[PDB]
């Protein structure tokens, strides 16, 4: 049990590469947006921010995973805790949220306790991470909970009339916040395998949520910024 506990230079090696595509997003992003009319822009900039705030966490877990600190637990049970991550994440997933919630008529009560649960949802994760015993599980359950909230909250303007900007954009929506929400699943599955229970290794854990940082932040991007410009190329 507890497999491979610590960061080795497979992780790291892992962490450059996702923090070079990450860094290589926000620059293009911020080189085209320069090219686009003034009603765009902010979708670009949304996705400029998340992608640098990314890439500044990789650098950060690239530098510093080799030093095989924090960890949480003891004897044959410590494990390495990755915790910058979670800083990432508490700016950058509603951001991700925010690129969507633009394409709506959402009332901002309504963006408020979406946003409320994204946060909340994140800071369950990183008090779970470094929960030693049983109790973790509980920040799991209640973060878990937290991502079906906004999940429902974000579904809504698919089929309110009133929280639809166009009837029109309701395909790309939907779409969009389906992929998302596919992804933003696996990433409790990846703790609850790895920071909660010990069952995968951190290099496992480090690819894993890799590969799906790359699809949700900067791959995402690409589809949101896409669907912006059709639908603003056609009314
Ligand atoms: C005006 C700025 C707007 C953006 C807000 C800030 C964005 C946050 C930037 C990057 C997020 C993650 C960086 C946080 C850096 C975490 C440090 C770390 O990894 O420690 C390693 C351990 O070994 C030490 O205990
Ligand atoms: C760019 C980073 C993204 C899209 C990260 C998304 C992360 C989540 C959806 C995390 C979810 C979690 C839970 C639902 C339970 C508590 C543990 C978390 C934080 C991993
Ligand atoms: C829509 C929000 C529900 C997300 C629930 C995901 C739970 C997955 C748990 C599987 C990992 C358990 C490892 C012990
Ligand atoms: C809708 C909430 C679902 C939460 C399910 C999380 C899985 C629990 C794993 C706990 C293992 C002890
Ligand atoms: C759309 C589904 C994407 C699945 C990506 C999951 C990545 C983690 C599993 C693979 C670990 C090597
Ligand atoms: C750094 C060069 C990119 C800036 C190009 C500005 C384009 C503005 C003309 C629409
Ligand atoms: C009716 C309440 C539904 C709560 C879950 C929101 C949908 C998420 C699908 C995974
Ligand atoms: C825009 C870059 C998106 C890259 C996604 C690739 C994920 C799979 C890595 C093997
Ligand atoms: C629109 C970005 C919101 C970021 C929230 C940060 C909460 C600590
Ligand atoms: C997850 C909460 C579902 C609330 C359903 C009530 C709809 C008005």
């Amino acid at each position: 049990s507890n497999p491979n506990p610590f960061q080795t230079t497979l992780g790291t090696d892992a962490q450059w590469v996702v923090f070079a595509v990450m860094a290589l997003a926000a620059i293009v992003f911020s080189i085209a947006v320069q090219f686009r009319p003034l009603p765009l822009r902010l979708t670009y900039y949304v996705n400029i921010a998340i992608c640098t705030i990314a890439a500044t966490a990789y650098y950060a877990m690239a530098v510093n995973g080799g030093d095989n600190k924090p960890t949480a637990g003891t004897g044959a049970d410590e494990r390495q805790v990755i915790y910058a991550r979670y800083i990432d994440w508490v700016f950058t997933t509603p951001l991700l949220l925010l690129d969507l919630v633009l394409l709506t008529n959402m009332p901002a009560t309504m963006i408020a306790w979406i946003m409320g649960a994204d946060i909340a949802m994140i800071a369950f994760g990183i008090i779970g991470a470094f929960t030693v015993g049983s109790y973790k599980w509980f920040y799991f359950v209640v973060g878990c909970i937290m991502l079906a909230v906004l999940a429902w909250g974000m579904i809504n303007p698919i089929f309110k009339e009133e929280l639809q900007k166009h009837k029109e954009y309701t395909g790309a929506y939907t779409t969009l916040l389906i992929y998302l929400i596919v992804l933003w699943v696996i990433y409790p599955i990846v703790w609850g395998l790895g920071a909660g229970g010990h069952i995968i290794g951190v290099d496992v854990e480090i690819i894993a949520m890799g590969i799906l940082d790359l699809l949700a932040k900067p791959l995402y991007a690409i589809g949101v910024l896409i669907t912006v410009e059709v639908v603003y190329g056609k009314l």
